[PDB]
């Protein structure tokens, strides 16, 4: 009954930064060649989604956005082979074209198909499905999700199992799969291994899974708000620093703890400071630092060169480094079957229209992950 | 007629910054338990010396500099069982004592009895061997071979075949195991792919080396002196570019010759530009860069960190990540069976008293390595 029609329906548009988002009416375009119309069922709040409201990070405005999310296949169009109407899927804020030379890469996963290395906010054709006031409105990152529907192109949406629970999976989307791959994937984490984890959130407290199923036995939760400090340990942390309790900067109590620097440490949080900071606590013959969280838009870190040149290894990653489309689906599986838990990650639930409360938890310090229902 | 006595021989002194070497006569104490006393046989001419007479190396001053070096010990002190008189050797500028957390982890090589970290500038246990007139005179990485006699530590000499020609494998004390290793054994290039080189010295001409060792299909030498071209594609290179030929940055012009970044990069130079140019040349979702030359001292440099959060992998080494006294003597009865060549890298051989002009050479671009025989 909606299929090639215009839908209307509510969104949460973003009309400028630093703003609450505005709960109101667009109109949903149907799916053009290759593209999937979405019927959403959960989305998480993300701190990526308040870097698009701070101006950290950079995308058009008016903008959808949401990026972690779940639903069901409303409609296809022309040429789609890999989801069906009725399909649960997870829309995939890193595509996997399965084309390019990253996609074709054994390690690769940041699919030059992406619109975040040079945002445009459209969809693959470069043009948009929002519109709302008779306005066209941006897209974030070929997903959308904080909308009753979203259309995406084929290659940003993977079909998951049938008996999923959305409310749930959705952390797959984004966080979860982050935080998880990082550790296990990027750092590839090594068994007795201490690890250091710079930020306690959602993605950091997936690190920190992800530390543990790699069996590190040593892993050490970073955090300026204590309060984040008892969840930590629940998931594996051994033990958690704040360092506002102590007089040296943190790399050298990072150090001495370590009896001479960690073997794996992650930056979680997005800032320059930290990013530094987390590599040079890693062992400087051996040491392995990732960065996983977002930096302000165009600031550039200062570092000196020897922290490098004496042996350790510096990398990021986007999306703990899975291929989306491959990894989003086997992940869905391993949750099912108990292989890891989600429920550690979510402290909040409401309905997609307190979206803003959900925001003010976020920014409070008092939420993990708040899960929208719509 | 000289184990057991003060060894009156000359030697290359270096009073100050920026100042010829002096050769004069300096006094060489007998070894201390777990020393080892070697007459020379032959020394390279290697960058990292020179950085101590410019400033860009910090180490205590005045100082007997040389680290890339062969010889033969002539007396052992009380307790060493490693080398006997009459072996022929190669000191190590990182030392392997066997004991330390970083001799131990499989991947690790700088050893932490190292004297670059904090540099002392003396023996293992604080003093010096050397004076000269009067004065006492630093030992430079606790190798100190710019001199016909020198005394080093037992962790810092490795014992090599009887028959090795030290005219030549002198340079797998640092130029050309740093090199070769960088390729083979710290970034691990893959056969087919690509390679990007800056620098076309001797360091950097053995990089080129290991990646043609490693099976790449493509290796592009990066200098601003063209005449290093020639020789960079006897060894291994398939193009040159000199950066001043081009109004676009080199990163730029890279990425575009090798579709898109390339696979592996490194930097053989020691400039903070070269080191950000490097990285952002390989591609942003699976390459990697590696950094080997020398920063000047103290200075940072400044970076997007959105380079590494796309997948960027960036990492430094010192001597190509070679565990130093397990590796060398394995490196000689490579270059024995005839596995790498090292006459490609030398291009002068003076007589140690020539010193100065051999530096000189280096300085103005005509040398890759001078050897000077003592
Ligand atoms: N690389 C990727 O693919 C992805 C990156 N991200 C980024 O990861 C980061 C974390 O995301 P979430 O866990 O949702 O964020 P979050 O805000 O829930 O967690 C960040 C934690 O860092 C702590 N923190 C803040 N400043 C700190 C400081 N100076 N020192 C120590 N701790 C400090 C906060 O108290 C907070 O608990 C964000 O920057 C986000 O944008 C998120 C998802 C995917
Ligand atoms: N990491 C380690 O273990 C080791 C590091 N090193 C360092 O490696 C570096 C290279 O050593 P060598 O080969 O002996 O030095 P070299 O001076 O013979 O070679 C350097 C090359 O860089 C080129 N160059 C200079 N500025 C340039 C620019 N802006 N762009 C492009 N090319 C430029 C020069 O023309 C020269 O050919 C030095 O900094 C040295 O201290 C050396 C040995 C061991
Ligand atoms: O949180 C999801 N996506 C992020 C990934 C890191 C760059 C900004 C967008
Ligand atoms: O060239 C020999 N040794 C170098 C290695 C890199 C740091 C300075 C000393
Ligand atoms: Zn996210
Ligand atoms: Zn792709
Ligand atoms: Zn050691
Ligand atoms: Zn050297």
């Amino acid at each position: 009954s909606t299929a090639g029609k215009v839908i209307k329906c509510k969104a949460a548009v973003l009309w400028e930064e630093k703003k609450p988002f505005s709960i109101e009416e667009v109109e949903v375009a149907p799916p053009k060649a290759h593209e999937v119309r979405i019927k959403m069922v959960a989305t998480g709040i993300c701190r990526t989604d308040d870097h698009v409201v701070s101006g950290t990070l950079v995308t058009p405005l008016p903008v959808i956005a949401g990026h972690e999310a779940a639903g069901i296949v409303e409609s296809i169009g022309e040429g789609v082979t890999t989801v069906r109407p009725g399909d649960k899927v997870i829309p995939l804020f890193t595509p996997q074209c399965g084309k390019c030379r990253v996609c074709k890469h054994p390690e690769g996963n940041f699919c030059l198909k992406n619109d975040l290395s040079m945002p445009r906010g459209t969809m693959q054709d470069g043009t948009s499905r929002f519109t709302c006031r008779g306005k066209p409105i941006h897209h974030f990152l070929g997903t959308s999700t904080f909308s009753q529907y979203t259309v995406v192109d084929e290659i940003s949406v993977a079909k998951i199992d049938a008996a999923s629970p959305l409310e749930k999976v959705c952390l797959i989307g984004c966080g979860f799969s982050t935080g998880y791959g990082s550790a296990v994937k990027v750092a590839k984490v090594t068994q007795g291994s201490t690890c250091a984890v710079f930020g306690l959130g959602g993605v950091g407290l997936s690190v920190i899974m992800g530390c543990k199923a790699a069996g590190a036995a040593r892993i050490i939760g970073v955090d300026i708000n204590k309060d984040k400090f008892a969840k930590a340990k629940e998931v594996g942390a051994t033990e958690c620093v704040n360092p506002q309790d102590y007089k040296k900067p943190i790399q050298e109590v990072l150090t001495e703890m370590s009896n001479g620097g960690v073997d794996f440490s992650f930056e979680v949080i997005g800032r320059l400071d930290t990013m530094v900071t987390a590599l040079s606590c890693c062992q400087e013959a051996y040491g392995v630092s990732v960065i996983v969280g977002v930096p302000p838009d165009s600031q550039n870190l200062s570092m000196n060169p020897m922290l490098l040149l004496s042996g350790r290894t510096w990398k990021g990653a986007i999306f703990g480094g899975f291929k989306s489309k491959d990894s989003v689906p086997k992940l869905v599986a391993d949750f099912m079957a108990k292989k890891f838990a989600l429920d550690p990650l979510i402290t909040h639930v409401l309905p997609f229209e307190k979206i803003n409360e959900g925001f003010d938890l976020l920014r409070s310090g008092e939420s993990i992950r708040t899960i929208l229902t719509f």
